[PDB]
Order: C-alpha cells, then sequence, then structure tokens
RNA sequence: UUUUUUUUUUUUUUUUUUUUUUUUUUUUUUUUUUUUUU
RNA sequence: UUUUUUUUUUUUUUUUUUUUUUUUUUUUUUUUUUUUUU
C-alpha cells in the first residue's frame, strides 16, 4: 500500500513547516525576512548541529574553538528600511531539541533530518564539487559526475544511504582503506570488527545500488579480501570507471527550502489529508504557488541564481541541461559561464553591497524521477577477468541509445498521469556537461 | 603544532651560537675581530670541510695537493692598532668534530650544518652566477635566476633540497644524462642502481617543487625514458623556460652571519624559551640590534657592501629591486653599476690598501617568505565532466565523452613531445607581464608582533629595472 | 621482570580488600559478623550475577522465575545475642557496579572476577564433584581427579583457562560435540563459525597444557576431522585416560577467602608496597595471623571443616593426602569419613539449630606450587640421526633411512586410531607406582623468606590412603 | 704452492705450543697437571672471553652478573697427593691478551682463535646436540646429523665458516628471518643493510657448500625474495630435507686438545721446519706418542671416554660408527648405551668422587679427510619447480650406492700415501647411527 | 692461494623440554542435599 | 513496505590547490677575479 507512506510523509513535513512557523514567530522576523533562504540555511545547520549527537559526545569531551560550549555560528539576516545587516546570534541545542520533540508530537523526527541533511547534500553537490578529495585519494577529476550526496555523513539511515552516488561510496570507502594502510587498525578488538562491520554495510548498499549483474559479483569477490591492501584499491577504480557507463540505481530525493513547506503550513494546506509524494507532482506544484526572496551580490545576477535555486531544489544539477531546459522553458546556463557565487555568504562579505531579489522556480513542464537506470543497459579468480566483460560491454555501449522508453514529459495540468509529450532536439552541440 | 619545531631551531641556533662563542676564546680575538664576517666565513668552510665526510673518505686515499693530511686554508684577519695581517693557521677536522659533539650536548648537528652550507649558498648566488657552466650544458644565460642553491653539493637532506631552485637540479640531472651518455653508464652494476635511485629522488623533488599539474604530468612522463639519451634533453630543457614562468615553490631560508647568531647567544638571549622561527620576524630583529665589521678595499665602497650583505643574508638577490628597496626604505642598486666586488678576499691582494668598516642591515619593514608561488596559470585545465546521470525519468539519450572513455581504460602514445607544448605555450601566452600575485598578504611595519594590520605599496616610478643582472 | 607482576596483583588484592571494607561499612555488620565466609560466598555469587553481562543480556529479554528483574537471592547472616538469623535481602546490580568501578579507581576489575570465580570453582571442587555428568556423557567415574575448574563457564580469560583441569576440557568439548552430532549445527553461518573458532581456542589450550610430544601431536591430528563424529569421542576419551597418568601442566592459583584479603587491608598492609605474589610464600602468610568464623550444623564437627576450608583456599583437594598432612602438622581426614556437608548452607535449613565458631588455618610449613608435572614419561622416542656425514674419505656406502625420507616429504595416513594407542600404552607400562618426582625441590619452614634451605620429607606409614574419594 | 700455507699453520701452531708452555709456567702446575683436558678447556673459554670484542663492548657498558668487570669463572683442578680441588681463580683478560701478543711474534692470532673455537664446537656437537632450539623453531629432530659448528659465532671468518653445517646455516636464517617478521627490522637504516649484508653473506657461503646445480639455483633464487616472510621458512626447509642426501661440501678441521700441542711444542718438535699439515697425517701422529690425563666420575667408564675424546678431536660423531671403528680398530659404543656424561664438570659437583685417569687415542690406521660430498650425486619460477626435481633425484638416491671412489684407508707406517687397503664390512645391521 | 665487525636482558646446577602474557552474546535449567531421577 | 551508533587535532575568509617531515661514499679539478680559455 501506498497511503500509509504518503501519510508518513506528509504528517513529517506537516511538522516541518510548523517547526517553521514557531521559528518565525520566535526570531520576531518580518513577512519578508521569513522568504529567505540564508535563514534556513543557517537553521538548518543549527538543526544538524543540535543532532549530531556523535559530534555532541566529542565535542563536550574536546572543548576547544574558543567560546564553543553548546552555541555555533548563527549568522541571522535582518532587514532595516532596505538594508540589510547580519547578527550573530547564538543558539543553544537544548531548547530547540525540545522545541522539535514538541513539533513532531513527541517524536524525534529523525526522518526529517534525513532529508534536510540530504537537501544541503543536494545544494552542496549543485554548488562545488571537490575534485581537492578526489584527487587527494589520486582519482582523476573526470567523474565529478559521481559526487551526489557527498557532503552526507555516515549518520543518516537507509534513505539518506539511497541518495549518497556510487563516487560518494568509493571515496569513503578508500578513505578507509587508506586508514587501515597507514596502520595496523584491522586487529582483533572492538574497533576492527565494527569498521569491518560498517564496511560490509555500505558495501551491501553498493551492489544493491548497481543493476547488472557482472559488477555486483565483482563488488561479491572484492568482499573476499580480508585485508584490503593496494590491489583492492585499483579494483574498486575500475569498479568506478565502469559505473560510469553501468551506472548505479541511485535515488533523487526531491527536498525543498525551509520555508517554502513553512509558507505552505501557515496557509492552512494539510498534507496528512490529501496526501503527500516525495516523486511525483507534489514538490512541482508547492513551487507553482511559491514566493522566494534571497541574496544578490552587487555583481551577481538573479537570473543565473534562480536557476541554480532550482538546480539545488531539485537535484538536477548532474543531469543533462537539455531536458532541464525543456522543463524549464528556458535555455540553462552551464557552470562554465555562471557569472555567479555560490548561495552561502562569506563571513567577512560587506553588508552595503548585498541587495534582495525574488526567485523565479516556474517550471513549463513536469517529470517522475525514478531510481531506475537507463535502458541502455537492458539494450546490451580475480578482478581482471571481470573487467575484460567490463571492457566489452563499453565497447558495445554507443552515444546513441535512447533510454526510458514508454515514459515522457508530462503537463502541469494533469495530475494522474494520462498523456505526455515526447521531446525532440535536433540543437547540435549545445554542450550536455555542466562542469567544462 | 609549531611549538615543537621552534624549540628545535632555537636549540639548533643556540648551540650554533655558543660555538661561535667558544670559537672567540679559543682564537684569542678581539671584540672587534669577533664581528668579522671574513672569519666566520673561513670557519665556515673549516666546518663544511670536517663535515664532508665523503670527501674525507675520498681524500684520505688521495693524498695530493701538497701539505694536506687533515688541514685546509684558515686564512685569519687579525689587526695591529688598526692595520690588518692575514695568517694562514691550519685547523685539522677531527678536534673541531669533537668541538661541535661537545656544543650540541653530544649530537651531530647535521640540520645546522646545512643551514650554513645553505648560506653559503645564499652569498654564492647573491654575488656570483655561473653562466660558464651554464654554457657549458648548452643551456641559454637567460635563466640566471633560477640558479638559487646551485652551489648546494647533494649531500645536504630534505630542508637542504627544499631550497636548492629548479634551474639548479636542471643542471644536477643534465650532467648525470650527459655522463650517461659519454660512456654505457647504466649497467646492471650497484653504480647503476644508485645513480638511478639519486635521480628518482632528485625528480620527485622536482614534481614536488611545482605547482600545475601540466609539469608535473610532463615530469612524471620524462621518468618513463628508461636510457635518458638526447631527446629528454630538450624536453627538460623546455620543463625549464616553463618554470621560468610557471614557477617552482622553492623555499627561501634565512641564514644569518656567523656572528649575529654568536653575539645574541653571548647577550643571554635564550632562544629556546622564547621560541624561534626561520620565516617569521626572527632573523629581522636580531638584525635590528647587530653590528656587524667587514672588510673593504680601497676602490670598494660600503654602501653597495652593505646592501649586498643584506641580499646575501636574506637570499633577495633574485627578487624585484623596487620590493627590496621598499623594505629598505632606501634605493638598491642592481648589479650593472655596483662599484664592489666579490665578499671574499682573494688569496694574493695585498694588506696594506684593506680597510675596515661596520655594515648597515637596518630595514624599515618586514615581511614573511612563504614557499609559494604568483599568479601565472590560468585558462590551462579545468577537468569537467565525462559522464551523466539522469535526474529526470525521461526518453532522452545518455551523453557520454567516449574517447577519452577509451583513454581511462587504454590508451595510445601521446607522447612528451608535440603534445605538453601546446599546453605549456598555451598558458605562455594567456600569461600576462600585468597579473598581480600574493593577494590578501602585504608589508607589515617593525613594531607589530603578530601580523595585525599591513600597508599595500604601491610603485609608479615608471621603469628603474626590476632586474639585478643586466 | 617480576616486580610489575607483582605490583599489579597487589594493586588488584587491596582494590579487592577495598571493596569488602565498603561492604561492611554499607551492610552495618559487626565485626564478627565480617568475618563469616557465608557473607562473603552470598556477595561473591552476587559479584558474578552483576558481571555475567552474557547472561544479563540473556535475562533481559528472558523475564521468568517471578521476581527477577535485577536482583538474586542475598541469604545474610546476622547475629542477634548469640543466636542466628537469615534475611533475604535483595541487591541489584548496577549500584554494585559503580562501587567497583570506584573500588578499582576507575577500571573494570576482571582479573579479580577471574580470580574469584576460579575459588569457587577451588570450594566446588574441594565439597562435591560431579560424576553426574562424567556418566551423562557416558564416561567412567573413575577420573573424579581431573575435575579441576569444572564449575568455571568460559567468559573467564587466559588466567582463568590455565587453571581449568584437563577433564574439564574433555567434559567441555564432548559437550559441543554431541550438541554437533544431535543437530547440524556446523553450516556455513555465523554460529558455526563462531563454535569453530572456540574450539581451536579450547584445543590449543589444551595441547599447551600438555608436556609430551605424542599427545599434542594426536592432539593436533584430532584438529583434522572438520565434522566431529563418534570417532573423536573415544580418540579424546582415550587422550583423556593417558592424561591419567601423562598429566598435564595445570596451574594452581591461591585464592583466599574474601575477608582474608579484606582484614589484611583494612589493618593497612599495603600490597603494593612490598609487593605480593600468588605462587611463593604470601598467601600462607596472610594465614598465618588470619582469624576466620564459619557456621557448623548441630552434627557437623568444625576439626573437619577447618582442614575442608584450608582445602579450598589451598586447592588441594586433589593431591596427595600423606602431603597436605605433612604441611599441616595434623592428619588430614578422607572424604571417605568426613562426618561432615557442604559449607553452602540449605535455603530450608532452621536457624536454632546453627552454630557459630573459629576455623584453624595454620600450617607448620610452606611449599611452591609451580605449574610443572611429574616424573611419567619415559622411553617413549628419542628422535635418532637419519642422515649420516663422510667425515673421513673412505670408500663406504652412505646410509640413509630411506622409507621416514619419504615420510618426511610425503606420508600415507597414519591415523589418529590404532598407531597413537601403541605409544601410549607402551609409555603406560613403562610407568611405574614408584618413581620419585619434583627431584631437587622440598618442604620449606615458615621463618625462612628467600627459600634457603629445605627439609626432605619421608613417608614409610604403610598405606593410608593416597585417595580423597574412595 | 703448499709449501707456504704449511709454514703458516707450522708457525701458528707453534705459537699455540708456546702459549701453552708459558701457561704452564705461569700457573704452577705439575707435569701431570699440565696433561689434564678441563685445564686446557677452562683456559680456552678464558681465551674466547677476552678476544670476544664485540661481547666486551657489550658487557663494559653492561655491568650485571654481580663481579664481572673483566673476570670469569677460572675453575682449575689441583692435586694434592691423589685427591683433586678447584679454585676459582679469576684471570682478568688484558695480561692474557698481551702474552698473546708476545707468544706470537707481535701478531694477533686470530686464526688460532678460529681453530680453537672450532675445536670447541667439535667438542659441542660430539657431547651434546640441541633438539631443543631445532624444535623452537620448529623444525624436527630427524636432522640432528647436520648440526655441525653449531655453537660458532658469526665472529669467525672463512675458515671458520667452512666447517659450519648446512643446519647451522639453517638455523642462523631462520633466527634473523623470525626476528625480521617479529617487528618491522627491514627498513631503509644502517641496521637493516648490514643486517641484509650478512645475510647475503651467509647465503654465498650457503651455495659454496653445495654441489649439485639444482640447489644452487634454488638458493639463487631465494634471494630473490626482498622481504623474507613465511614462504622462503618452508622453502629453505624444503632446502636443509634436501640437503639430507644432497649433502654440502663442508670440511673437517682436525684441531686437538690444548696440551698435545703443547706436549710437542715443549719437546722441540718444530713445526715450522719440518712443515704441518691440517688434514694429512699430521695429528694422527702426534696422538701415536701423545699422553693424556682427564677427569671421570665414579659412575663414569674411562673406556667410553676415551672413544668421545676421540670423537670430540677428529670430529668423526656425525660419521658410520663402523668406519669410526675400522680405524679405531675396536668397537665404538653409539651414544644410546654410553654410561658416561659430559666431559665438563658441573660447577656443583664434589671433589671427593672424582678421579683422574689416562686416555687411549692411538688408532690402528689414517685416513684423508677431504671436503668433498659423496660419489652417489656424481652418479645420479618458484621453490616448488626445483622441488619436484629434488624428489626426483630422492627417489633416485639409494642407501647402497658406494662412494669415494679410487681413495682408501692408509696404515701408520706410510708417510706418502702409496698403498691403501680396501674395507668390507658385511656385520649385518650394527646400526650406523651415533643418535638414536 | 684464500681471510678479526659492534648495536636496548640469557645460561657451565645436567643428556632431547619448562620457561611478559589477557572481559564475547545467541530460542527453557537449578542453592530444598553427598555419586542418580529426570 | 523498508529504517537515529560514539571512539586520541580540521574549516563557512572563496570556484578545481597549498597545506610534522629528515647525515650516503665510488678511478684527476680550483679561493690568483665579475659572464670564457681550457
Amino acid at each position: 500500500n501506498a497511503t500509509e507512506i504518503r501519510a508518513s510523509v506528509g504528517k513529517m513535513i506537516d511538522g516541518i513547516g510548523r517547526f517553521y512557523i514557531q521559528m518565525c514567530t520566535e526570531l520576531k522576523l518580518s513577512d519578508y525576512e521569513g522568504r529567505l533562504i540564508q535563514n534556513s540555511l543557517t537553521i538548518e545547520r543549527m538543526v544538524l548541529s543540535a543532532f549530531d549527537e556523535r559530534r555532541n559526545k566529542y565535542l563536550e569531551e574536546h572543548p576547544s574553538a574558543g567560546k564553543d560550549p553548546k552555541k555555533t555560528g548563527g549568522p541571522i539576516y535582518r532587514r532595516v528600511d532596505g538594508k540589510w545587516r547580519r547578527e550573530l546570534i547564538l543558539y543553544d541545542k537544548e531548547e530547540i531539541r525540545r522545541i522539535w520533540r514538541q513539533a513532531n508530537n513527541g517524536d524525534d523526527a529523525t526522518a526529517g533530518l534525513t532529508h534536510m541533511m540530504i537537501w544541503h547534500s543536494n545544494l552542496n553537490d549543485a554548488t562545488y564539487q571537490r575534485t581537492r578529495a578526489l584527487v587527494r585519494t589520486g582519482m582523476d577529476p573526470r567523474m565529478c559526475s559521481l559526487m551526489q550526496g557527498s557532503t552526507l555523513p555516515r549518520r543518516s539511515g537507509a534513505a539518506g544511504a539511497a541518495v549518497k552516488g556510487v563516487g560518494t561510496m568509493v571515496m569513503e570507502l578508500i578513505r578507509m582503506i587508506k586508514r587501515g594502510i597507514n596502520d595496523r587498525n584491522f586487529w582483533r578488538g572492538e574497533n576492527g570488527r565494527r569498521t569491518r562491520i560498517a564496511y560490509e554495510r555500505m558495501c551491501n548498499i553498493l551492489k544493491g545500488k548497481f543493476q547488472t549483474a557482472a559488477q555486483r559479483t565483482m563488488v561479491d569477490q572484492v568482499r573476499e579480501s580480508r585485508n584490503p591492501g593496494n590491489a583492492e584499491f585499483e579494483d574498486l577504480i575500475f569498479l568506478a570507471r565502469s559505473a560510469l557507463i553501468l551506472r548505479g540505481s541511485v535515488a533523487h530525493k526531491s527536498c525543498l527550502p525551509a520555508c517554502v513547506y513553512g509558507s505552505a503550513v501557515a496557509s492552512g494546506y494539510d498534507f496528512e489529508r490529501e496526501g503527500y509524494s516525495l516523486v511525483g507532482i507534489d514538490p512541482f506544484r508547492l513551487l507553482q504557488n511559491s514566493q522566494v526572496y534571497s541574496l544578490i551580490r552587487p555583481n551577481e545576477n538573479p537570473a543565473h541564481k534562480s536557476q541554480l535555486v532550482w538546480m539545488a531544489c531539485h537535484s538536477a544539477a548532474f543531469e543533462d541541461l537539455r531536458v532541464s531546459s525543456f522543463i524549464r522553458g528556458t535555455k540553462v546556463v552551464p557552470r562554465g559561464k555562471l557569472s555567479t557565487r555560490g548561495v552561502q555568504i562569506a563571513s567577512n562579505e560587506n553588508m552595503e553591497t548585498m541587495e534582495s531579489s525574488t526567485l523565479e522556480l516556474r517550471s513549463r513542464y513536469w517529470a517522475i524521477r525514478t531510481r531506475s537506470g537507463g535502458n541502455t543497459n537492458q539494450q546490451r579468480g580475480r578482478t581482471s577477468d571481470m573487467r575484460t566483460e567490463i571492457i566489452r560491454l563499453m565497447e558495445s555501449a554507443r552515444p546513441e541509445d535512447v533510454s526510458f522508453q514508454g515514459r515522457g514529459v508530462f503537463e502541469l495540468s494533469d495530475e494522474k498521469a494520462t498523456s505526455p509529450i515526447v521531446p525532440s532536439f535536433d540543437m547540435s552541440n549545445e554542450g550536455s556537461y555542466f562542469f567544462g
């Protein structure tokens, strides 16, 4: 049944929106200031810093960074008669812990935490990707496309584990392998047993993510090495460059700004009654009547900022630019010529130059975002023997194979997925590559 | 942590200063004679000749050069009632070996050796640069700027290897390549294996010195030649003329005269307690209250000699003249019109003409000297995606950059020639003589100790000449 | 070094004695009631029930036995004006967990746990041995002498594993073998892997316990059976009846009553300073000035109770009665005619009949208790040469023992049956009830502290009976 | 030329005999007491403890074992009117160092040191062999025959290295391998370089010791492992059990008691003039007119003691018993039923029971002792491939192949090796095995 | 015609043993009592 | 119909670099001097 899942997610987002309502009540912010992305961003890093129970335990025994008992950051942006000012207001974790507890009807609301942390991962992937660490592990910078969910820490659950990319898992496992190579860390002690356990958990997440049998079997055989040394490093690099084309079935969770939920809940649109979905039309139509204000530099233009915000909201920064333009109805500029900077504001930037303006989120069309792979795969002793079939499959692969047969782009006016329209692009080589 | 490094360097320089104190005690020199650069210079060549264990072993089996059992040179300069006299006093190595051993609390003090030999390399680079060898290998004399640390022999460690210039490594590797071309020296014997090993050690020092990925990769591919012949010669010449603009991150170690440390230690300024640094304010403030005497020819002027000594001390002979003038506060004369000669005195020069006088080392300002590079690389490579991920479920093609996909699992033979040149040339064309470097850093005042607030310099004085040679 | 081990054991027993002091403070018991064995016994079953983390986890998911959340038993015995009364006072585990944590200076003190559980095993072996289980597995009741450390569960560490007898391991392994025979439990799952692991751990404990090479090799070959069926059952029974004479080197850990440590610690005798030992004179001299009170039935006599308590303290219930009498200086009555019962009191016994009195622990002599074996193996195997080397250059054959040369590179299948039996049987026939053991060691006097001069005992008192059971 | 070697060894043994003469002069011992093996044995451990410059340096920095500045042991045995008494007389090293220096005409006489330490190794091999260490390394006790020169430390030179057995080298190399396995000792430091150097020196000694090409090649390939781990352990165990039959050409150096040389030198028999040899008739004829007294327990018999002393002198404890009996002319009892104990006397044994008597060293015949192997060998990727030829050679080997063709046992009266007599034994299976 | 190198604690009570070693959890048991009974 | 584990120091000045690192020796050179000469 799907009604129970819809009711659960509706209750969750209703609690999130009511928490947004109460923070707006408590912060004494104006109507416009309640529609600012920066305030929600800072509040949600406060959120993660309050439920990072592992880091809370680590920092209680580590009183450093000066004035850091329970309070971090808090750069609240406020309006005086047109101008803007930031105040470093410090909030302790514990009261916000109870305000959450009262916001979800006595529950912890860890799932909502997973969705907010994933949405932060989505915005991070949209804005900046780290070839720095990618080459710190020595892997080439030609796989920036598999850094989805890279900023997500381990503390997230299965729902968080679903959206992390294959390359993110590759980076996380190589970190553990290099740590176990630097020092003899795999002893029979509890630490070795626990890192072992985390290793097979991440590995069966990996093998669940893939679709073709060959890569699943080679991941199975990579496990057979009780002592991860150097050979497994190139083995899993080969796994990664095979997943470049033999991509894993990774989900795309559609989370939206902290405000969008709050504005919807404030207006009285109860999500429990009519039901809510995370993959269907829902996050599209909530943005059809949503107003969002944002802060922009004197050199930054808002036109690219709105498109980057739509990237962050729908996690389409790793998709083809042509398709995103089709759903937008307007051309989407690649990151090569974006005359904009990161959404977050640096701690040293002055305030006389900063200017607030609206963001456009309206899209002409809507589409389903399933956790499936291209139809091209369906059309098609050690690790090297399977690398042979990897190579022959790569040779069989073509840049022409059309995927996603039987599905299409839909119009906004339809609600039950009745009749789509088939898109068709013949616009030469505009560039289907967000980076470069 | 940085406290441990500061304590170590403080202990080292304290031992050096105490050795200077004991040499002053043993040589029966006066107070003024203990502030002479020449005495410290001769004593420190004695130092290197005593720890040159490789050369010690080579000369024990090679008893030549007449009276040379254990003693070399030793031209000690002394004052009689205003006049000067040199005595060729010969000191054997071994007693000075034990005096060092007692000076560093039972330790060998090889790091201090590295800093003194680097400081000799700094003074040599400041005074004279060898286009003679630069054209002996056939390389043009336009690259005299990359002869930093040229006089440094191989015996120095990693700290010594950090300050050697890119051109110094180029010269050292071309020497080995020419030796291996003259005779079939790369055999499977131990000599070939050891020269091979030294070769990759010098090469990963090189690739550590650079900053941009293209030159690191081409250095990696130069290694793939198991038999260094003629092609690698022009390959590494191209590497050098690329490093002319794509300069390597080479450190600048701030060593000071043998006396300056001794005078500071004698006064009781313990460096272990308050800590010491080699890059920060430290060598600047020690020179703020340091007195130095030097020997000058009857034709030489002391005004340029003091500036050349400041060059040698702070290894700023390869820097822009305008900046050095700004920190000095006075104009720094380029080597074209320096009416002076080398600091060291020739063995045949007479003594009635020689005159001793003070040197000025005070500077109006101070600045940090990091081992970083300046704005150069621009629009060379931005990686870029190779694959795509389906976010929306739309019936569409999945664009794959196939020809690079094949270059990821296999590949042909791009080569080091007619391939990396395009990138090097493209980057050189993108480079401009206008690009300002070192953003976010500035020149500081002496009165500040914690790097609080700098002042931004600005020169509009036409074309005074930012070129020490020529 | 031995000083560190002595300091560690001294700290451990000091913590144990301080915990005894604090329990005496908290229980509001009198001076006499603090010298009762029963109170310490009940408190120490509370101790084991509080650190039985495996059983704690098993019982949290199994809430049975009525009122059993965290509290078990607790029959505290108290005096009213001469008479005695038991109260079933229930203590939860957790507060005693923290009181331990504060008693060992923030440490868990698991080693002390091992020694107390071993001492409970020692008293259990002294009082009652189970031929019930010995014949439940079908093994004959003739081997009651190898039930040392039988009550010890697996949770003990290596120190606990050292004192468990060979027969205890035989029983534990036969239990696992019968469980694996009843059901197909050796699957490739985690349970099979873990029971496998515990099996080789118990087996290398076994082979470490033995001394002669033949039994070690046959234990090695018993391992080669991946599927323990029926043949291994008689194989290891043969191993056990061979260890009857070819006894294993099993240690004898000298633990003493919960009170004895507490009284010693209360008086201020710090064991860390002067050092402590578990094998030497130490537990002997602490009992030389120790007062112990105990509970005795109206029919039980205290004379045999004191001797049984000395058995339990020094784990000498499996030794020769004559030797124990010699160290005692008084005759030790065997269990055949002991007009006494178990030390522990049944839950239904009335209190008007129960009477408290002192126990005698003074011994005339003292002896070392090493984990060595006695004279047994004789004319079993002397290796011998297999090859020869030509010393003189003489035209002669080179004798090579070829059939063993083929057995050194290859081999058939000798088997564990009809092969090692011959050696075992041969050695048993070579064994005699006359062979004197422990040459070079003797019984010592109390007044000596450094093991200077012993006295050689000599018994010619016919056949008084060197057999505690029967 | 061989005259120079003969002159050198004659000068060396003349110096040794003159040092024996001077020790007899200095110790104030009687004529009988100068013919006791125990006195020479103790004096020669004093000798080795005085030239053990490595141990001297190690003990100067390690002042332990109570009163041990420069003096060790010294249990001198003396006669009072028939009875015997031991005195623990302590001699410092340094004066004996100069007395040596004056005894060899200003030279160190390290070669003589090598021969005395080898002769101690010979007596140790004759008396007791250590299966204790042989099984400490885990090797089976079925190779006690290859423990020749086991007690010899590394300090000996090439002459000492020649007589050490193959099994001795196997034990020494396994010790280093186990030490390098326990800790990461093969670093680029000087210690690793020096242990490396000692390793190839011991290995080319090994490959020089062997005769057939297959084992030399497999020893060459064992070297190719830069990191000696576990596989090389069984590799070299296979090497050892192959050398069981494919024995190495190990020399047998004929050293004699400290006294025998002294008595010969005292009588005026200059060895420089007539020449001396270590392999030929020489040590045989010097024992033909040598008188030796020894100490015997009240239960020990002198008949087996004399034979064991002849074993120690001629290092024939690892040879066939039948051949040794033939040269003796009397039956040689194997160690199984020797009702005797070690030659050296324990420090706690009482003196009222001890009795001194003569030893018989006369032999009916004499034979050359070359460093060659049996004629049976002349009649005949990894380590396992060569193990295959090892197995086939072992199968080709027979316990019947007669060796040493063209050589025979000689009579005493002949001096120039003119005519031998061929021995022939048909005495069933008396037992050609000294142990077991 | 083939050769003196040194790296943190060992060995002569004796002849084949003896020696700085460790908290894992899987479906119902046990203190009426000492060798049976389920 | 698929899920909150914690182990010794990191990160919001910014968008693809920058950062606790080390004594090896092989057949004849060099301080009359500063860019030639052998």
